[PDB]
């Protein structure tokens, strides 16, 4: 669903990196799929893509699919990869990411 | 260290997709770095090489600086990503990684 948003190379380099089970490291992917260089507006833009709404939030088990926005069939995060990002991204703790979770963590 | 043991290109990119703290994961450079295709006993070599000897374990402090092993100032990892390391890692619960932590750590 990135098409037109992010890099086509990008999203494939970063998903190629952690094609393999429990490789990922969402600072890694920011980085490399190219939002962590994008303003903090494009990157709302970016949590509004993925959440369907920038009023919305990314659930756990919605979370464990984030791949899955960048490219339809990628892999799903293991268990432990959705829990330690989630961890890092709630913030305010809800148990899941809104916008300002998440424009937070891309920057960070 | 490992100058004519793994590839100069894979040294380099495997270094060049952890360069910012906080991005590095194990399963990863391993992979990248072209480690987890080897055979276990060129698995065992590479672990005399970080742990200068085959008796050796990589404790917490070392494991801190496992980047500069393949490059002599790559940064260190955080406190962070060494927690996760040596917890991943260390199976036979010393603390610390011996070679029978290491060979599995790398081949899982
Ligand atoms: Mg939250
Ligand atoms: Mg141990």
């Amino acid at each position: 669903a990135f098409a037109g948003v992010l890099n086509d190379a990008d999203i494939a380099a970063a998903l190629e990196a952690c094609k393999a089970a429990d490789s990922f490291n969402h600072k890694a992917f920011f980085a490399k799929v190219g939002l962590t260089s994008k303003s903090a507006d494009d990157v709302k833009k970016a949590f509004a893509i993925i959440a369907q709404d920038k009023s919305g939030f990314i659930e756990e088990d919605e979370l464990k699919l984030f791949l899955q926005n960048f490219k339809a069939d990628a892999r799903a995060l293991t268990d432990g990869e959705t829990k330690t990002f989630l961890k890092a991204g709630d913030s305010d703790g809800d148990g899941k990411i809104g916008v300002d979770d998440w424009t937070a963590l891309v920057k960070a």
